[PDB]
């Protein structure tokens, strides 16, 4: 028999808001840890359940030193200085509180009415057209670049390719078009830092060049990876939030509409959307720096450790009724933005974009639909942030 007790991790969805059938017999299998195999053939612990993830996200003993020859890499991708996402403390703290800044609720809430400006302007342009249209490429892509360009102080101008590149990285399969790809970002932002240090500009990339830079206090190489980090992460993953939201509430349209009929509801929609399509187990690796006993289960020192907060979030312990979306529920402590130290720093503005693009979607194409069935599009796989890189959508055509 073929029958294993590590089975091949991680999965892919075969619908774009379901639990991939192997990742539901995860979550009902009892405990909080389970054994995998990687892709190289190395085995690995996931964890499954939700109070479990929490206290080992928490647990300073996993790191998330990507460097690591044990960190549990899940694609020949995973093979430059770290940004903060692969820190630890103490380092970790000095290098995030240079960029909290332009992340706080006070900025956030500036930034709304630039968030509903670059909304409604890239929806002026796809509904004057007219259908059909891909929604990835017109709209959910373009806005979340625009909105983290002006941010980073990164030229918009640039955006061509500057999304090529961003996308060959996260979603490379082999090491040399990942390589390739970062080559590409790091001396694009490098040229930008010494533009910045020719004549000093906006943006939290000019901020870090005539501050931090000039005092010695991050290195050059520290400031190109921080900035690529925020440059990807600030457009790549909110677009897969807005169209995989656009294909699950089409796919629940009670729901639906009855989120359309009060827009008091759409922050708990946007909760349970976050922790339903939980988009990003991808950022949930961790290598063991000592021993960790969890419950009764051994974590050795230099075993690697997926926290995976996709299958925490369809914890029926937690969430009564785990798998139904439920835009009423209580969608508190969901893990779909990680916990603790590193929880993630754009997690406000996610919220802010989602929420105005949802209702600006509900004000001005009540009657989108998508252009072709769910079953036909190509969902990506588990080993990067989960999505569709294609929507082909219509509506009622006002001319
Ligand atoms: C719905 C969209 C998003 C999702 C689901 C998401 C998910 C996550 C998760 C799960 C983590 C924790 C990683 C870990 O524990 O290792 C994280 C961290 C991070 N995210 Fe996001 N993210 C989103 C959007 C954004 C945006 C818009 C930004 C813009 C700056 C951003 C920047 C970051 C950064 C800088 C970290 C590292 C924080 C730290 O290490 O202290 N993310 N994100």
């Amino acid at each position: 028999p073929q029958t294993t007790d590590a089975p091949a991790f991680p999965s892919n969805r075969s619908c774009p808001y379901q639990l991939p059938d192997g990742y539901a017999q995860l979550r009902d299998t009892p405990g909080p840890l389970h054994r995998v195999t990687l892709y190289d053939g190395r085995q690995a612990w996931v964890v499954t359940k939700h109070e479990a993830a929490r206290k080992l996200l928490g647990d300073p003993r996993l790191s998330s030193n990507r460097t690591d020859d044990n960190f549990p890499a899940t694609s020949p991708r995973f093979e430059s200085p770290q940004a903060f996402i692969g820190l630890d403390p103490p380092e970790h703290g000095t290098r995030r509180r240079m960029t909290i800044s332009e992340f706080t609720v006070k900025r956030i809430k500036g930034m709304r009415p630039e968030v509903e400006e670059v909304v409604h302007g890239f929806l002026d342009e796809m509904l004057a057209a007219g259908p059909t249209a891909d929604l990835v490429s017109q709209f959910a892509l373009p806005v979340p670049s625009m909105v983290i360009c002006r941010l980073l102080g990164v030229p918009y101008a640039d955006h061509e390719f500057f999304q090529d590149a961003s996308k060959r990285l996260v979603q490379s399969t082999d090491a040399q078009s990942a390589l390739t790809a970062r080559n590409d970002l790091a001396g694009y932002l490098d040229g930008l830092i010494t533009q910045f240090q020719t004549e000093p500009g906006a943006g939290l990339v000019g901020a870090l060049v005539a501050d931090q830079l000039a005092n010695g206090e991050i290195d050059r190489e520290e400031l190109i990876s921080t900035a690529m980090l925020l440059l990807i992460a600030g457009h790549e993953t909110t677009a897969s939030m807005t169209s995989l939201s656009v294909i699950t509430l089409l796919d629940h349209p009670e729901q639906y509409a009855a989120l359309r009929a009060d827009r008091s509801l759409v922050p708990g929609a946007v909760e349970e959307l976050l922790r339903y399509l939980a988009i990003a187990d991808i950022a949930g690796g961790r290598v063991a720096t000592a021993d960790i006993e969890v419950e009764g289960q051994l974590i050795r020192a230099g075993e690697g450790v997926i926290v995976v907060n996709s299958i925490a979030n369809r914890d029926g312990t937690v969430y009564e009724d785990p798998d139904a979306l439920d835009i009423h529920r209580s969608a508190r402590h969901h893990l779909a933005f990680g916990f603790g130290v590193h929880q993630c720093l754009g997690q406000n503005l996610a919220r802010l974009e989602l929420e105005v693009i949802l209702n600006a979607l509900m004000d001005r194409v009540p009657t989108l639909r998508l252009a072709v069935p769910v079953e036909q599009l190509v969902l990506r796989p588990g080993t990067t942030i989960q999505g569709v890189n294609e929507l082909p959508v219509t509506w009622h055509h006002h001319h």
